[PDB]
């Protein structure tokens, strides 16, 4: 729709652009999936990440030529460290899931980091697409707050995905009734929290910035919780863009889980 340039496609707000980029990459990923098919999963996953990255860098160049870009799929020249505006993107989160027939738990992550003196809310705008799920795009400018708790009281559903369960989860399951819910891709795990399909998404051991920046942005915009496991803020555009761990969860469950994590270390 035709509109006036936002106060303070061409002429999108940053959140609009994040959403449009996520949707466009999502469509391309769906095209690649259809074209290549599933008989060679390695090749499928590689073609998808490579082509989605090309689309995203091309369009960020065109529509935001002054902004820096940290992409999972591109070399990192560290110019971003000097920038006040940095896109943190994963063109394809969940290559295994993308390359498996029938699975829809893979995502595209598009996040804008903006330099903040005080307030520290670094990811200002973001979108997560789940292309196989009707190409739904979750966006910081439309997600809503106040979601009503869905599960049986006294039991937590927690999205996790790992080649092996972390020790901290073993410990907190001694004290809290938890059902681990196996979902692929960081993006799908996080959006399950937004959806109310699970109560929390927990990750121990490292994760790259591009797989949590967009989910975290959307989570905070929805009034939910996103932090390190020790409760300190997630930091982005770091020299080493790697987060040792994280918790995203609905607001009501944050104190219980942060508490259990802290008590684990006793
Ligand atoms: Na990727």
């Amino acid at each position: 729709s035709h509109h006036h340039h936002h106060h303070s496609t061409d002429d999108l707000t940053d959140a609009e652009l994040a959403a449009d980029l996520a949707a466009d990459a999502g469509k391309l990923l769906l095209q690649v999936r259809a074209e290549i098919g599933f008989d060679q999963p390695w090749t499928l996953g590689e073609a998808g990440d490579r082509q989605a990255n090309s689309l995203l860098l091309r369009r960020l160049q065109a529509e935001r030529p002054g902004d820096a870009v940290l992409s999972e799929e591109a070399h990192d020249d560290l110019a971003r460290l000097k920038s006040d505006r940095v896109w943190i993107i994963d063109p394809l989160d969940g290559t295994r899931e993308f390359s498996t027939p029938g699975r829809d738990d893979w995502a595209v992550h598009i996040a804008l980091w903006r330099r903040s003196s005080n307030g520290q809310p670094e990811i200002t705008d973001a979108a997560v697409a789940l292309p196989a799920r009707g190409n739904v795009v979750y966006r910081t400018d439309t997600v809503t707050s106040g979601a009503a708790p869905a599960g049986v009281p006294g039991t937590l559903r927690i999205a996790v995905s790992a080649t092996r369960p972390p020790a901290v989860l073993h410990r907190i399951r001694q004290t809290l009734a938890i059902q681990p819910v196996s979902i692929g891709s960081a993006g799908a795990k996080a959006m399950a929290v937004i959806d109310g399909y699970v109560d929390a998404y927990l990750h121990a051991g490292g994760q790259w910035e591009w797989d949590s920046a967009a989910p975290a942005g959307v989570m905070l915009a929805a009034g939910m919780h996103a932090s390190r496991l020790d409760g300190s803020p997630l930091r982005y555009n770091q020299l080493d863009p790697y987060l040792p761990d994280l918790l995203m969860c609905r607001a009501e469950v944050a104190p219980i889980l942060l508490g259990a994590i802290a008590d684990a270390w006793r």
